[PDB]
């Protein structure tokens, strides 16, 4: 079993670690954690192309997305690799994250180990904001926190 | 030509930019940047097993050694993968990064990327140092500064 993480750190009080398992190759990565210091409600949370923070967050560049798709929801047919939707944060500004994907992987073609996961400022749109930057971040804003995936014990 | 890219940060002053650059799958890594706040002299300059920051660089465990071999100099055939010896800081605290490595790779057995890249307190011994440490670590003590190994532009 294939495990990752992903410590999350930004320019404000966006503070988490996220966890990454994958027992089997061709089978769901597990994704779970928590994140603190976020506004209430929902926030894109994306696997971004560069495993690099030389400027910030912004130096982590776009989605991933190898395949050259359209941008959607984590259950869409089109969707970047790097497409896990939204987090939801509570009252208390606490995200509990528990998502298990299919897309990413952490081997071969779709593997995230070394790039960049991004909480974002706002909700991510899945594609049906009703504009063109809807179809290319889903409208989630700032980054807010993020960190390089990295293999984990 | 595969790039990786490290950003070296830690609990004092130390903080860097790293590169790597490996042409061709089985050519050598080009490894280049600078760090600064180092004290004057030498500095250990290692890949760490995990790209674990969850607790500081101490998450990033053992040095990077799949092979099991002894600690030694990076000119040494008795090495860890991970072994890059020693950079150079300065007067000023700065230390100029200009190695050339054929053990790391970028792809393979031997990758470092989503592993951890870490600066230490003192000078690696390079497996010469007449202790039992020394074939260990180096005696190259604390962690000053790491960063997770990521991919680049």
């Amino acid at each position: 079993a294939t495990k990752a993480v992903c410590v999350l750190k930004g320019d404000g009080p966006v503070q988490g670690i996220i966890n990454f398992e994958q027992k089997e190759s061709n089978g769901p990565v597990k994704v779970w954690g928590s994140i603190k210091g976020l506004t209430e409600g929902l926030h894109g949370f994306h696997v971004h192309e560069f495993g690099d923070n030389t400027a910030g967050c912004t130096s982590a560049g776009p989605h991933f997305n190898p395949l050259s798709r359209k941008h959607g929801g984590p259950k869409d047919e089109e969707r970047h690799v790097g497409d896990l939707g939204n987090v939801t944060a509570d009252k208390d500004g606490v995200a509990d994250v528990s998502i298990e994907d299919s897309v990413i992987s952490l081997s071969g073609d779709h593997c995230i180990i070394g790039r960049t996961l991004v909480v974002h400022e706002k909700a991510d749109d899945l594609g049906k904001g009703g504009n063109e930057e809807s179809t290319k971040t889903g409208n989630a804003g700032s980054r807010l926190a993020c960190g390089v995936i990295g293999i984990a014990q």
